[PDB]
């Protein structure tokens, strides 16, 4: 599914990312635009042979199990293949999960890059929420 920018909006505050561990809704669309331009069937392999998936692009070096990342950690507990789904339910649970890791938002590398510092409320300007 690729979302609209107040749609995934929206959906993403039904899930209480709304300034979850201090971070407004408008980092999580930012975020979410940059990582994979509102699609959640996105997936690219990085060089190590992980791979990031779905909506935020989550790792499987660390977060979900692919078969195909050898001595890699499944901290969501959940196949990587969930990440894909129209439902982002999965991809919001685990990137919670992230977030409150100690590095914050940090963990998303197009996060630190293009939202960052910027005036993220933009990408909520508009909406009805
Ligand atoms: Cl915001
Ligand atoms: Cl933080
Ligand atoms: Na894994």
């Amino acid at each position: 599914k690729v979302f609209g920018r107040c749609e995934l909006a929206a959906a993403m505050k039904r899930h209480g990312l709304d300034n979850y561990r201090g971070y407004s809704l408008g980092n999580w669309v930012c975020a979410a635009k940059f990582e994979s331009n509102f699609n959640t069937q996105a997936t690219n392999r990085n060089t190590d042979g992980s791979t990031d998936y779905g909506i935020l692009q989550i790792n499987s070096r660390w977060w979900c199990n692919d078969g195909r990342t050898p001595g890699s950690r499944n901290l969501c507990n959940i196949p990587c293949s969930a990440l894909l789904s129209s439902d982002i339910t999965a991809s919001v649970n685990c990137a919670k999960k992230i977030v409150s890791d100690g590095n914050g938002m940090n963990a998303w590398v197009a996060w630190r890059n293009r939202c960052k510092g910027t005036d993220v409320q933009a990408w909520i300007r508009g909406c009805r929420l």
